[PDB]
Formats: C-alpha cells, sequence, structure tokens
C-alpha cells in the first residue's frame, strides 16, 4: 500500500498556480500564461518518514464541488505583484472551509523574484499568515524558490 493525498491549489488568476504545480511534478517553468481550462491532475511520489507517498494535486483556473470533493490539504497562493490578490486570501480560505472543512493549508506568496514590483508588505503578509494560524512561505516558481518545501510541509502535517 500507498498513501495517496489530494491536495488543491487556489488562488486569484495568474498568481502561479499551474506553474506551481508544473514546476513541482514536471521540473519546468511555464513561461506563456493560459488560464487553465477545466481541472488538470499532475502527481508526484515523495518519501515522508522514509515512506513513500503519492501527492495528487489538482488544478483549475482561479466545477466547484468535484474539484474540492476529498481534497486532504491546501495551497493558498496570492502574488507579489497583485494586491487584489493579496486582498481576497482571506475570502479564499473561508472559501476551503466552507467546502471540505478544516483540512492542513499552507499560505504561499508567489513570484517573489519580482520583489521589486511588489505591492505587499512584508509585515502585511506575515501578519495575515499569523491572523490565519498559516504557516506562510515566500516562493519564485520561476527560480524554483521554496516550491517544493511548501509541498512536503503539507505532506507532513496531513499524514502527522
Ligand atoms: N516572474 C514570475 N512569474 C511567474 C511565477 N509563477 C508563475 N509565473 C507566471 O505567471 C503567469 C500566470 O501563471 P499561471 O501558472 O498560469 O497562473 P494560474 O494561477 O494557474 N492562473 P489561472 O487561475 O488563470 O489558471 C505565467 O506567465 C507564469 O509564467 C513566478 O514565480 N515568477
Ligand atoms: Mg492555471
Amino acid at each position: 500500500s500507498e498513501v495517496a493525498i489530494k491536495m488543491v491549489v487556489v488562488g486569484n488568476g495568474a498568481v502561479g498556480k499551474s506553474s506551481m504545480i508544473q514546476r513541482y511534478c514536471k521540473g519546468i517553468f511555464t513561461k506563456d500564461y493560459k488560464k487553465t481550462i477545466g481541472v488538470d491532475f499532475l502527481e508526484r511520489q515523495i518519501q515522508v518518514n522514509d515512506e513513500d507517498v503519492r501527492l495528487m494535486l489538482w488544478d483549475t483556473a482561479g466545477i466547484t464541488k468535484a474539484y474540492y470533493r476529498g481534497a486532504q490539504a491546501c495551497v493558498l497562493v496570492f502574488s507579489t505583484t497583485d494586491r487584489e490578490s493579496f486582498e481576497a486570501v482571506s475570502s479564499w480560505r473561508e472559501k476551503v472551509v466552507a467546502e471540505v472543512g478544516d483540512i492542513p493549508t499552507v499560505l504561499v506568496q508567489n513570484k517573489i523574484d519580482l520583489l521589486d514590483d511588489s505591492c505587499i508588505k512584508n509585515e502585511e503578509a506575515e501578519a495575515l499568515a499569523k491572523r490565519l494560524k498559516l504557516r506562510f512561505y515566500r516562493t519564485s516558481v520561476k527560480e524554483d524558490l521554496n516550491v517544493n518545501e511548501v509541498f512536503k510541509y503539507l505532506a507532513e502535517k496531513y499524514l502527522q
């Protein structure tokens, strides 16, 4: 037997959800932006506590019922250069809780490589994560920076 975990990745359009999943599961950086059509399924096998676990990442455009059904962990994503995507974070957390209840969740500020054009103050983001009682990562899918740690953390939080 091998444990599988269904993970959803949610957040406003263009924050980098598909890119994060394609980086994590296939090791590529998708530079072109196309809004995701339908639901896409990707997976990666990782070892947590020396046991192989299969992460099943569900990707859709930022359907509702089937997408969230059986979700076991969640990545909440906003973008360093998209203020509206940050201001919607609380609303996304309420939406996941309403649909699947209390599951392991992590908060991610993506595109941290564009920090020269940031519209989110470091204290603002860290405060939001504290209020929502969520661990917080700053990632760059483009630079493969902290992407692996986001998903390993969720897998450890689910298995423990
Ligand atoms: N500079 C930079 N661009 C990024 C990063 N991650 C993703 N992008 C870019 O952001 C754009 C949108 O990314 P995408 O993964 O499609 O976003 P999405 O959240 O899946 N959008 P949708 O909800 O419409 O499907 C793409 O041009 C992609 O290359 C990052 O870390 N840095
Ligand atoms: Mg997408």
